[PDB]
């Protein structure tokens, strides 16, 4: 089986905290935070670990927050390959409000990356063996030009590194610019922004996904549709997998869990069907990241 | 195409209002309300009217609010069979917050019904000819014992009135207790309450729905699943229809719209799949806009065509 | 002692309801409402009742909601003089959210008043004896031209009816246009809108209040300042009364309770000091409408 | 004018961020934060710097966040005496919601302190000369026993350091347990917790404050009352100063600003009234703007002049 790496240009050390009520103006007294590994690629690696696989998380780490992030992944036995960054690893805030049961997620940009540190990350990426899979997942941190993302992906694929992209906005277009992307998982609004139009008609998602495949931009597009599952599109196939009529109770980690599952399936040369079903199983398992047991249970139902 | 009727024991005349912000304590200055017809059966009839069908909405109407409700249904060419009620038609509040684009819905009980007023309503129902469809939809208002609703449905079925139920809690359980319900559309929470257990496993919804049809409570159970569409269950079929990948902007009127659509399909003797697909199309059509426009004929047609 | 009347051109039958949580989109299941008398002048009359006085609430009442409003005031032994209105008495919504303890107040306009019904109300007002006090309190309902408000107040004062105004926006200016208003109680933002400028400097409130007095627009201006009490201004005096360092737990009914207390004091030919102290006592009592005991306790402290 | 110092055992480097809307579940996309200095003593020193005074902020600083905190204080010409801490200076989050104009403040504990780091901090404190003022303000961080704070204040007072306290809960109670505190500024809730009873009656705040001074815990108690200003209490005087009728836009930094101002007035040997009036002026000056600008010299001067 082929090795899996992920790349998080904008990782975080997230603080999970609890407060009784949420209201403006007042000081909301929040419990001592529980630190959580943040960032697309990082969480893809974690989801892959949960699913019985192994993925090395490549990412910039700065300062004591970066160290803690590294340490958290070490304790989850997630292999890591870091680049030391000048700017300290930033912290997002996850607040659970006791009275309402609601969670609030304050998502700030990753720490800045200077040009040197990005080349250092590129260096790390280029050390990945041919045929190995790289998941580039998450936002683009300040300091990184969009063209550099494109350049990294070009450079990666020019070495037979099979690239999986999960991003948004200008970063998603940039990552997809050189084309020949193994797999891209936009959600609906990411697909909409990518293709640069509102997706209002029933077939708009499919057509946008097929366009991307057709233009050679991505070999596979999996448009994730939240509770509606995902629509996977190949040069050969177009499928929608919808999760079982269950829950959901949270959405946190849904995308990354799905991407991790699909990445494993990609690594295993699974079919589009298997890949998307497993993606939907893991994403949906996360909504109850994904546990192995929950994913397997959803996956068995989807495959029944 | 048989005659279709709806019954709304707890209608309302809803106020839709706009306010710049939402926050506690202070007076939220709300715009002069736009009145909207409220109640399950009423909106089922409205949804049917939108879809080019005709359903007569049966309901109690009380006071100027009742009068305006009837007037709103008039304007929409929705046929009506009202019984005048002593207690004024109550008002729910729909608040659109400008700053956030969010809508709040404050749902209070319908007005009380006398025993006489319910008797009149049952009467109206029992004037429905054999073979015609009655959609009983909405909450049970104060003043009505559960047994009266069960008795009403028994009497209706006794004279060949085909009954479709959309309700919750004790009213739903009461309505299904009679059995031989043509169609019930619980959403997931309602199915869970009805079957009296959490639906946590992938096949729980299906089995719960199959349980209801196997018991004879309902011939057809369409468990509506919000964005996940609906799972329709027969004695012979279990079909899930998921709406197309269009993001909803609202959920107001989704359930009633779906029921209206499936009622039409039932009346047309559509297959379960056709019925559920049209239900999903109409329900999801409703989600395309904020407000209470429900499903439009065109949006429903477009979505149904896609689902087909 | 002189008779007190109030005028509510925009009364309401308010629904007080409870719901566990507040969130958008979902149906918030609300308990069967408890009906409450709504409207400035009406609540001034109620506050006056609570304070051992009597005030007749003049207002348009339409339909079964109007009847219920009348019936609620009957049960509170508030004298009433109604005009039957074509348009049914409108309903505001007060939602208590259990989880947060917060109350939400959705305040829509009063029912429409046609021109005939307003003259009918004017007729009622003009039946008030000379020297009696009329509190015109609340919003202006649809259908009433601002000039008609001015006209009513002119007509009232032309008969020796002593007019107390509590309103906002264009209605407050209109009510104050003929001048010689006995008492006006703007809050800060009402004062700001009335005088048509932001009140940003420490002395702005006082100066705006003194301007109104000086221009002969009102004999007395009491600018209510929420937790800061009120600044009362005469042609002779300028005082600030601030409530004791207590609570508060709600603000509902604060203004009307204050106006009712000050109206009683006006009726009793109390001093500016006594009037404002009693106003602040009642307004602040309401924040714990005002009860007699709470008002007396705050008033004793203020007078100590 | 004696030397002024502040002690912040739990500082923070706060992130101020903007997001268009606030709602649960979804990712709220927040702008690149603007970093702000957090912690009671730190902001007391900042407020003093704003008012044209100088106070040296003593605090633990850990990591790049600690470094940036120190750097933020540098930029503001706020003298600093830091002890390097192993645990990185923690971050609170201030979120401005564009749609509503509302600000949310998420306050988490300060970083942990070693016994060594606290010893260094006590050391820094005990290098303060007799007669100088120390303002101990803020929460007690993890790793510090209450007794250590009490011991610190005892040692400080032992060598004639004049101690001003602004804290809550056990830390406040601990800080006052020593007694002979020059000035404490509980707000109403803090006074209530401290005196261990509800303040519901008109004279409760006054009596509670008088109780604290009469017990010798504090020479001066200024109960701050938010928009109601403050009630300052001496062995000889009870004076309430209410701010002018200017509506506040924010409450961030009100309490620290007030403390800074009163610390200055204390240092200048002002009367209780002068001190409380200047406290109120600065505290209310702070409320005029959103953000963490605290009180400006000009706004405080304007308000103080009015209150005078
Ligand atoms: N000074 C103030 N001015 C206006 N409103 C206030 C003030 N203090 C508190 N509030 C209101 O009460 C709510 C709860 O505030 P709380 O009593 O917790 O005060 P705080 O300033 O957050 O905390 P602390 O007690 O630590 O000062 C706030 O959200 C705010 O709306
Ligand atoms: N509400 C839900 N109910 C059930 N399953 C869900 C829900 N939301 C997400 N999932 C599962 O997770 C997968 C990925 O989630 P989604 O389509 O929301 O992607 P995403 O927006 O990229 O996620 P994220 O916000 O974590 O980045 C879905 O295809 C589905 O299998
Ligand atoms: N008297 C008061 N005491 C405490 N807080 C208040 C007071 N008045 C207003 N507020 C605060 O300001 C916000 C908006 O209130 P606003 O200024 O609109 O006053 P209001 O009492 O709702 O309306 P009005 O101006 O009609 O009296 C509310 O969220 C509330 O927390
Ligand atoms: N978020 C959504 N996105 C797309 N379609 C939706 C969404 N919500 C509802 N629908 C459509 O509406 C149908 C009925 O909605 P739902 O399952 O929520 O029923 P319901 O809860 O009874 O509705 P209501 O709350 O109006 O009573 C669904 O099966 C689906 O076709
Ligand atoms: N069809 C739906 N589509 C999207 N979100 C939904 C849907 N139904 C419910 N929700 C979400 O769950 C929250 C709680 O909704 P709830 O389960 O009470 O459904 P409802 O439509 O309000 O009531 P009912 O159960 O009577 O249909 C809503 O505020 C909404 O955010
Ligand atoms: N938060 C509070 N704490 C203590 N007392 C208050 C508070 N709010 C109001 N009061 C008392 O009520 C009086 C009137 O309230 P306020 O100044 O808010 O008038 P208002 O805005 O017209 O009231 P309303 O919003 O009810 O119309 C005040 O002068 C004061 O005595
Ligand atoms: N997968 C999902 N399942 C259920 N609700 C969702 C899902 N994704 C988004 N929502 C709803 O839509 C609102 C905004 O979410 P948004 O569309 O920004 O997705 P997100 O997951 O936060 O961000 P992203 O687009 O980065 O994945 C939230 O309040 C949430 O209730
Ligand atoms: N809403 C307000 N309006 C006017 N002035 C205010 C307001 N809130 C606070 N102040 C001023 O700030 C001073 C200190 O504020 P407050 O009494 O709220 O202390 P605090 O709760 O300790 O502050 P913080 O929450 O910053 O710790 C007050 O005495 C007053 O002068
Ligand atoms: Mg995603
Ligand atoms: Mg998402
Ligand atoms: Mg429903
Ligand atoms: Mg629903
Ligand atoms: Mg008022
Ligand atoms: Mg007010
Ligand atoms: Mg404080
Ligand atoms: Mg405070």
């Amino acid at each position: 089986m082929v090795r899996i790496y992920t790349l998080t240009l904008a990782p975080s050390l997230d603080s999970a905290t609890i407060t009784p009520q949420i209201y403006p103006e007042g000081k909301l007294r929040c419990t001592a935070p529980v630190f959580e590994p943040g960032g697309g690629g990082i969480n893809v690696a974690r989801a892959i670990a949960h699913l019985g696989g192994s993925a090395t998380a490549i990412f910039p780490a700065g300062g004591a927050t970066g160290e803690h992030l590294v340490s958290l992944l070490a304790d989850e036995n997630v292999p890591v390959a870091t680049v030391e960054a000048k700017d300290w690893t930033r912290q997002n805030l996850h607040v659970h409000v006791e009275a309402s049961g609601e969670q609030y997620r304050f998502v700030m940009p990753g720490a800045a990356l200077n040009e040197d540190e990005f080349r250092q990350l590129e260096e790390q990426v280029l050390e990945i063996e041919s045929g190995a899979i790289l998941v580039i997942s998450g936002s683009l941190p300040p300091g990184v030009k969009l063209e550099k993302l494109t350049q990294l992906i070009s450079a990666a694929q020019k070495q037979g590194i099979r690239c999986i992209v999960d991003s948004s906005g200008e970063a998603l277009s940039a990552a997809l610019a050189i084309g020949n992307i193994e797999l891209v998982k936009p959600n609906q609004k990411e697909l909409s922004a990518l293709v640069n139009r509102e997706l209002t008609q029933p077939d708009d998602v499919r057509k946008a996904a097929q366009e991307i495949v057709n233009s050679g931009k991505a070999k596979r597009v999996v448009v994730s549709l939240g509770p509606q599952g995902a629509l996977g599109v190949d040069s050969e196939n177009c499928i929608q997998v919808v999760p079982p009529p269950v829950k959901s109770q949270s959405t946190v980690g849904a995308g990354d869990s799905m991407v991790g599952a699909m990445t494993l399936k990609l690594a295993e040369n699974a079919s589009l069907e298997e890949m998307v079903r497993f993606g939907v199983a893991a994403g949906s398992a996360a909504t109850l990241l994904c546990s192995h047991d929950d994913t397997q249970k959803i996956y068995a139902y989807l495959s029944r």
